[PDB]
Formats: structure tokens, sequence, C-alpha cells
């Protein structure tokens, strides 16, 4: 029967928010400044502000220099208690007013075209933003957008029907689509014929034809096949919805902008002016044929009507910019959606580079085939786990769970520990070096953390009864320091809900690994007969905690933390 009001964590930001927010009288809204101090714990910082446009109205609170600086010290009682209610109920977010629904749309790789990197940062982004989203209490909607509708369909369907005749009953050994994409794009180009044939099978397949459609799909069926490959291996769930999906709601989408006068004519081109921006839409051209801007706009339609999304997130790369905010501008002008009752927002991101700073390719400069990266990837993880692991840990122990948790868990981690906004060197090296701000580290780091209760015959059931039993004990600086870091989770997953920058979660989880290092370095594990005389019950209790948020922390990021390496 639970109730909003909690065996959750805290926010301590939004509290000492709330204390201050009661502190002078009648004005317009004021600045609400609490930040971190890295001096006292917190600071706050309103002195600065409404100067123009001696806090006596100080509240009471369980929880409670210079120019205008108001460092707040907690209060201890109040903090040891939350460390064990972390311990006592796990890693919780308070959930929200409600269930609202998000729709997180990224990954939306092109069929017959090759899997890029730049669809790898969007993969990325987009399986955290959504995890993110998903642990704070929000209804997920993962939409892969795939490229399926496009003409290059024609072309194929065209060509599947001559190569397997009796596609409609048995067949087809397609094996790989790349290799069959090419056949046909070189046909195209070569016979004159066949060509013509291609763009009938479009308009044929545009048609609702029977038999056309069952050979698109079998297309489809292929790289259905083997992109579930690269998001089995990324850990990326994903509801397909391919532009095929708004085939007929596109019809009404032209019309309707037609109707409420939006559309002009120009070389037979239906067309959108959106007051202020710089580009048009244009929803049909001259061929009566449709476009992005009509599968997009007919798309958000069916987000923010039907789906009833409280908010929609486009995971798209950063030149696309000026492409999304003009369609989100048309939503606004045909009255889809009012931008302040419904978050529309567009999560953008750079482009992959190489280490010479020159844009990402490959070894002649063609397609990076993500298949291939991961691969090495993989290669790069076991070989580097040949100093000495291999028989230290065991088969399973090994055969994977170390080689891919770091292997998956670098690529995802040197991405998004980086503002995605700017560029992105890819470096297989700088990624995987076991020193410093990477995943090789923490992946590491999170096993000695729990290399602790381990090599001291403390069971998790003992921890668990003296989680609720043990007063977690908190004198030391250094096991403050620790402790106060612990408790910022919720105030840092707060902020990436409103800028969705997964940078800064990274931080934390770098800044808490190493604010644990500090504390091993040292209270003493156990404390030792120069025997076993003691055993720091809220020593070891504070291993747990930090392992359970880094823990938290490694799967929103999408990272899978391993037990032994």
């Amino acid at each position: 029967g639970l109730v909003p009001r909690m065996a959750s964590m805290i926010n301590i930001i939004s509290r000492l928010q709330e204390v201050f927010g009661h502190a002078y009288p009648d004005l317009e809204n004021p600045p609400l400044l609490v930040t971190p101090s890295q001096f006292g714990d917190y600071q706050c910082n309103s002195a600065m502000g409404i100067s123009q446009m001696i806090t006596k109205h100080l509240p009471d609170n369980e929880c409670i220099a210079g120019p205008g600086f108001i460092n707040v010290h907690l209060r201890k009682d109040f903090v040891s208690e939350q460390l064990t209610s972390l311990l006592v109920n796990g890693v919780q977010l308070p959930a929200l007013g409600e269930n609202k629904k998000v729709i997180v749309d990224f990954s939306s790789p092109n069929i017959a075209k090759e899997m890029h990197v730049g669809h790898l940062r969007s993969t990325i982004i987009g399986e955290s933003i959504s995890r993110l989203f998903e642990f704070a209490g929000y209804d997920v909607l993962r939409l892969n957008h795939v490229g399926d509708w496009g003409t290059q369909f024609g072309m194929l369907i065209a060509h599947l029907q001559d190569k397997f005749p009796d596609y409609l009953t048995v067949s087809p050994p397609i094996g790989d689509l790349q290799v069959f994409y090419k056949e046909s794009k070189k046909r195209f180009d070569t016979e004159e014929e066949f060509k013509k044939r291609a763009y009938q099978c479009v308009v044929l397949l545009q048609g609702k034809n029977p038999d056309i459609t069952k050979a698109w799909k079998l297309i489809c069926d292929v790289s259905r096949q083997e992109l579930n490959k690269i998001y089995d291996a990324l850990d990326v769930s994903l509801i397909e919805r391919g532009e095929s999906f708004y085939q007929d709601r596109m019809n009404d989408i032209v019309k309707e902008f037609e109707d409420r006068g939006f559309v002009q004519v120009d070389d037979g081109r239906k067309i959108v002016f959106v007051p202020g921006c710089s580009i048009p839409l244009t929803i049909v051209k001259s061929d009566g044929g449709y476009t992005y801007d009509t599968s997009d706009l007919a798309a958000i339609k069916q987000r923010l009507f039907e789906e009833k999304a409280d908010m929609i997130i486009y995971v798209v790369d950063n030149g696309q910019s000026v492409h999304f905010q003009t369609i989100f501008a048309a939503a606004q002008m045909i009255g889809w959606y009012d931008p302040k009752v419904t978050r529309v927002f567009h999560a953008g991101f750079g482009v992959v580079l190489g280490e010479d700073k020159k844009k990402f390719k490959t070894r002649s400069g063609e397609t990076v085939r993500l298949m291939d990266l991961l691969g090495e990837g993989l290669k790069r993880s076991m070989d580097k786990l040949k100093e000495k692991e291999r028989d230290k840990v065991l088969t399973a122990e090994e055969l994977n769970a170390a080689q891919t948790s770091v292997a998956y868990g670098c690529i995802k981690y040197a991405d998004l520990s980086r503002n995605r906004l700017n560029d992105y060197i890819f470096s297989f090296d700088k990624m995987l070096d076991d020193r410093g701000n990477t995943a090789a580290y923490l992946l590491y780091a999170f096993t000695r953390i729990r290399s602790i209760a381990r090599l001291a015959n403390i069971d998790e059931e003992m921890l668990q009864k003296a989680a609720r039993e043990t007063k977690i004990l908190l004198d030391h600086e250094k096991e403050w320091k620790l402790g106060r870091c612990i408790l910022r989770f919720p105030e840092i997953l707060q902020k990436i809900l409103d800028d969705l920058f997964l940078h800064t979660l990274c931080d934390y989880i770098y800044e808490l690994a190493t604010a644990f290092t500090e504390f091993y370095d040292s209270c003493y594990c156990v404390e030792k007969d120069r025997k076993i005389l003691k055993v720091n019950m809220w020593r070891m209790l504070l291993c747990e905690a930090v392992a359970a948020v880094m823990a938290k922390g490694f799967d929103i990021l999408g990272i899978k933390p391993v037990q032994r390496m």
C-alpha cells in the first residue's frame, strides 16, 4: 500500500532547495542555487541572486562565509541513517508523481545499408537514456525508427524476385544482405531494363501489392536478423517501428497540412514553410513521392496522439539539428503539441573521429562495419586478459564474463564519459587502458570493492542482517568524504533527466570509485594481530553501498559489471 511522501533515496539538493525555498517574503521566482561544496558539504548561493530585482527564516528539518556563500554542513545523524536505508532497502530513486510516458527514438539504422559508427553512438546514448528514465519510474517506449521504405528497396525486391524465383513458396538463403544490396546496386547501375523494373517495384510496394510486400518482409527479415546480433551484443532492447509503419499515416499527413493551408506549390512539390526556420519541409515532391519530412511528420503525430507520449527524445546525430527543430516547429504550428506540456527534445551528439582528429574511417577510408569493430573490441579485450588471468579465472568467468564485460564495457564508457555534443575520438588503446577514467579500470575497481567481504568469510546474509542491525559509524574524515559522495547519486541522476548529459554520471562513478580508494587508503578492512580481533561491520557495510551504487551506475550506462576478472 506504499505511499508518495520511503525506502528510497533522497535527492539532498532537492531537500535543501525546499528548505531555503521557505525563507524575504513577497517576490517573483528567486534563485535556489544549492551546489556541492568540494569548506563544507554543500553551498548556497542565493546571496548573489535577488540583489537586486541573513537567513533568519531558516526552518528546521532533520538534515541540517566570504562574499555570500552559505556553507552548509549536513547533520551526521541524517547521513548515516540514509546509508543504512540504502542498504536495508537497496538503491532506489523516489518514483514520480505519475507514470508519464517517455519515448526514446534511437539507433535507427537503414536496412541493406551498413550499420555505421554514428549509429553506434546513438545505440549507446539511446540505451542509457532509456534506462535512466526507466530507473526513474517512467514508462519508456524504445522505438527503432528503422530505414525500411526507401527507393533502394526497389532494386532489392526486383533482384530478389530474380535470384530466388520461388521466394513466395520456399527460400531464400539470402545469407548476407550487404553482398546482396551490392549486387543489386550494380545491376541497377548497369542493366537499363532492370533499373526500370526497380522503380516499378517501389510503386508496387507502396501500392500495398501482395506478392511484392512478402518479398520485402523477407528481406527485412534477413537484416532484422543481422541487427539482433548487434543489439544482443550491445545489450539493447528495441520495439521495432520502421518508416513503413507510417505508410497509410503519411497520406493523412499531407492532407492535414493542406487543409489548414500550410502547404504551398513549387515545381509541383508540396512544401511547408514554418515561420522562423531557415529551411522548408518538403512533404511531397514533384514526382508524387514522399520524403523523410513526410514520415517524420507522420511519426511525431503518431507518437503524440496515438501513443500519447509525455516526452519524446530523439537521439540523432548533431547534423540533423536543423532538421528536427523544423519538424518540432511544424508540429507546434499545426497544434499537435504544446511544448510547455510535452517535452520534445533532440538529444544530439557529435561525429566519431579517428585519432588523427579527422573523421573516423578505415584502412582505405571505407565504412567501418560495427560487427567487426565489436569483434576487435573482444579480441583486444581477450589479448589484454592473457596477462595472465586466463587460467586464474575459470571457464565461463573468462570465456565471456570478463572479456565481453570489458570490450562492450569500454566502447559504451569511452563515448558516454565525454559530453555527447563534442566530437568523439575512437580509441581502443585509450579506452582499454587500465589506469584513470576508463571501464577497464572501473570494472576492475568494482572487483576489489567486492574482494573485501568475500575474503573475510562474511556472507551476504550476515551483511543483510548486519545492515538492519549495525549502526554505520562515520567519524573519520575519509569515510565522511566517501559517505557524502555515495549519497550524491540521486542529485546526479536527477540532473541528467533535465539535460540528458550522461558524462556527469560517469564523472560521479569515477569520483565515487576514487573517493573509495581514499577510504581503503586507509580505514583498515579488518583489524589483525601483529589473527582477527574485530570485524569492522560498518567498514564492511561501507564497501557494500559503494558497490551498490557503482553497480546501478554501471547498469544505467549499460555496463555489465563482472564478479572476478
